[PDB]
């Protein structure tokens, strides 16, 4: 509850919201982050908006889903400090970068688990009812679980109602952009402009993932990838799939 109840390891990175900072609780020694964001340049208002959505986020249990622990204020420096637990694996933005850099492709059985394994974490959240589904916020621990975490650069996963003129099929499409990339190690529409992208996306057309990849895994991604949002998989229908299996779930 206190800042001086931890000790800070190391910063982690920065971006985003603030400054994502890897610590240690002083009481039995956990292994936990902590995001510091800077408050007081924001209303009243907006600090209200913020403690109802973090409270929300409090309100959240799944193992696939990053766990929320505290909630520190420190009014010396007009910082808050949201304390979550710690992702020993990385991101998996930079797992497809090593992957780009070795030339090296990821494993089917991978893919299934990160599929398995979002899917669950996005039925959780369409249970307690514009997002931010890419690698950068997908995590994991250390037992190959996979955790969801929570402008310049193209939205290369935005959808076509997104785009046009959102439900849970759209987290549909972008987890199908996702996998995409994981199999492919390149996202399925890819421009230099924006316009350009617009009108890939519209058109619907990519590539296969590479021949390596099970004709049924390529089956389930391009379903997540079809333009009418009514033709995509639901969570249960996703779920119903052959390729996953128990050994693709979380295990503590
Ligand atoms: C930065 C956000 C974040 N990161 C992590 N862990 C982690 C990240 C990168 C690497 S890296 N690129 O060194 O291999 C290793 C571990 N856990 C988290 N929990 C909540 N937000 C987390
Ligand atoms: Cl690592
Ligand atoms: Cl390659
Ligand atoms: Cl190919």
């Amino acid at each position: 509850s206190r800042a001086e109840d931890y000790e800070v390891l190391y910063t982690i990175g920065t971006g985003s919201y603030g400054r994502c900072q890897k610590i240690r609780r002083k009481s039995d020694g956990k292994i936990l982050v902590w995001k510091e964001l800077d408050y007081g340049s924001m209303t009243e208002a907006e600090k209200q908006m913020l403690v109802s959505e973090v409270n929300l986020l409090r309100e959240l249990k799944h193992p696939n889903i990053v766990r929320y622990y505290d909630r520190i204020i420190d009014r010396t420096n007009t910082t808050l400090y949201i304390v979550m637990e710690y992702c020993e694996g990385g991101d998996l933005a930079s797992v497809i970068t090593k992957g780009t850099k070795e030339r090296q492709y990821l494993d089917e059985e991978f893919v299934l688990r990160v599929m398995t394994q979002l899917t669950l974490a996005l039925k959780e959240c369409h249970r307690r009812s514009h997002r931010d589904l890419k690698p950068a916020n997908v995590f994991l621990d250390g037992k190959q679980n996979v955790k969801l975490g929570d402008f310049v650069g193209t939205p290369y996963y935005m959808s076509p109602e997104q785009m046009n003129r959102y439900n849970e099929k759209s987290d549909i499409w972008s987890l199908g952009c996702l996998l995409y990339e994981l199999c492919a190690l390149m996202p399925p529409f890819t421009a230099f402009s924006q316009k350009e992208l617009a009108g890939k996306i519209r058109e619907g057309k990519f590539r296969r993932i590479p021949y390596r990849y099970s004709d049924e895994l390529n089956e389930i991604i391009t379903r997540m990838l079809n333009l009418k949002d009514y033709h995509r998989p639901s969570v249960e229908e996703i779920l119903e799939n052959p390729l996953i299996l128990e050994h693709h779930h979380h295990h503590h």
